[PDB]
């Protein structure tokens, strides 16, 4: 199947991502403390509903919080001031919090019900976001061998939900607060800079954009 991408809001970052963030792809944004990682999947929930020839792929929303970041009226704000009802934009996010890593492995399990439920509808998911990806594996694995531990179930993690994402023609968009190998199959650094404003750089130019009341824009 095709891959659909999703706008992210800013055309700046819709460049540098070769037109937005991919389906059939795990993209990792990792960066600093107020980067603006949960900005970005706050943004990208919204897009994504949006009609294909304006950036979205007319599509639902699983999204797991690991950290109880994700503001329900932040939501309805980007989803209203970019021309949205913002409860038929909240109605199409499925949350879950997750209260553990072992729960949030379950979760991505539990997942797929719904995916495979809404499939065939009008309205099928097309964004999975896990924010945070890393912080209750950095939190639970820590010490001597932890090391191999943790990046082994981190790798079943990323297995599972590249499987969601390729089966399913899902984007799958995780946040990660930063010697270690990684498993997405893109990485973007995301940091603050002058003005208020957030820059964002592919890993292994740079895109330019600020938060505002849409979520993002350049």
């Amino acid at each position: 199947a095709t891959i659909g991408r999703i706008s992210t809001g800013s055309k700046s970052l819709d460049k540098l991502l070769g037109g937005g963030i991919e389906t059939q792809a795990i993209t990792e944004v990792f960066g600093e403390f107020g980067s603006g990682k949960t900005q970005l999947a706050h943004t990208l929930a919204v897009m994504v509903q949006l009609p294909p020839e304006e950036g979205g792929l007319n599509g639902s929303v699983m999204w797991i919080d690991t950290e109880n970041t994700f503001r329900p009226e932040r939501i309805r704000e980007i989803a209203q001031n970019r021309g949205l009802d913002p409860d038929e934009v909240l109605k199409h996010i499925a949350y879950a919090r997750a209260f553990n890593s072992n729960h949030q492995m379950l979760l991505v399990q539990q997942a797929e019900d719904m995916i495979k439920e809404l499939l065939n509808t009008d309205r099928p998911v097309k964004l999975l976001i896990v924010d945070s990806l890393t912080s209750h594996f950095r939190s639970e694995y820590i010490g001597r061998g932890a090391l191999a531990e943790r990046q082994q179930k981190l790798a079943k993690h990323l297995a599972d939900l590249h499987r969601l994402a390729n089966l399913y023609d899902i984007a799958v968009f995780v946040t990660n607060q930063v010697i270690l190998a990684h498993s997405a199959t893109l990485r973007v650094y995301l940091r603050k800079g002058k003005g208020g404003k957030r820059i964002a750089r592919l890993i292994d130019g740079e895109a330019v954009f600020s938060i505002t009341e849409k979520g993002i824009e350049d």
